[PDB]
């Protein structure tokens, strides 16, 4: 490519979560993304636990937008986010092997 | 910024050089730029010497284009390049403290 380019995902994000697996409920949390070029670290804080990402990848899809894929360790799951074009929000889901659910994040 | 972006300067470049200090002459060489995001290493090979960069910085100026500034050690000088918009060539100069001159590079 002519330019080496990554979306700027750094900062704090509010999390609206919904556990979709049985007995699951709505929840809230706060995401902290720390980024050095294409290397991203994701910390999620809820009332009930913390998690930090283990490995994360930023990917691009034409017509869809940028996506962040990562595994994480709860106090080992998988999560992914698809960012809107303005990088101010994202919709995502997670799977912890069995719990799974969705998340909406809004940049703070 | 919304995007973390650096010009892709990686590859081999042909060097047309001109020493402008007294008794200076035309010369030729080959440049190798190795790049990890905004960290750049520049190796110049001529018939008479090698040099490797010590510290290098990519900078952007609106209306001028991207520039590469670095110091280097000959077998300690300063050099800078202003790339054309398509990143296929650049014009530059160097100062070794006293020799100084110009360089044109074309991407291979």
């Amino acid at each position: 490519g002519k330019f080496l380019c990554v979306p700027n995902l750094e900062g704090r994000w509010h999390v609206d979560g919904h556990t979709r697996s049985e007995g699951g409920n709505t929840w809230e949390g706060e995401l902290k993304i720390v980024q050095t070029w294409d290397k991203v670290r994701i910390h999620l804080k809820t009332k009930a636990s913390h998690s930090d990402s283990v490995t994360a990848s930023i990917i691009y899809d034409k017509g869809i937008g940028y996506q962040l894929l990562y595994n994480y360790r709860n106090q080992v799951g998988f999560a992914e986010f698809r960012f809107d074009a303005d990088l101010k929000s994202a919709e995502g889901h997670y799977f912890n092997g069995a719990t799974y659910g969705t998340m909406t994040i809004t940049r703070i």
